[PDB]
């Protein structure tokens, strides 16, 4: 049986003798931007999923990108993907014209 070739462990903050392990090893940031790209005024907006250090909850924010702390709890990774898909569909259906998605990492 060759399971260990493919098994992987995730990084965690090792524990001293007073506190337990805390696995999210660094803040995980993901940003998405949407824009018509036309000469039209479209006020390109941004979405930002976040998973902070030592906290396995997810969060989001939808402030409009430039040309404050209104976070909301998003459940988990699958929920985050659902929210991203739904927001993309809504933006496209509201634009009534071409719209593009610019994905970024950390």
């Amino acid at each position: 049986v060759d399971v260990e070739k493919y098994a992987k462990v995730e990084k965690s903050i090792k524990s001293d003798d007073s506190q337990p392990t805390v696995w999210p090893a660094h803040d995980v940031k993901d940003d998405y931007v949407f824009e018509c790209e036309a000469g039209t005024q479209y006020q390109k907006t941004k979405l930002t999923i976040l998973q902070s250090l030592g906290d396995p909850l997810y969060y989001g924010k939808i402030q409009p990108c430039k040309a404050h702390s209104n976070w909301f709890i998003i459940g988990s990774k699958t929920d985050a993907e659902r929210v991203v898909n739904q927001y993309q569909e809504l933006v496209q259906n509201e634009a009534k014209c071409p719209v593009k998605m610019s994905h970024s990492s950390s």
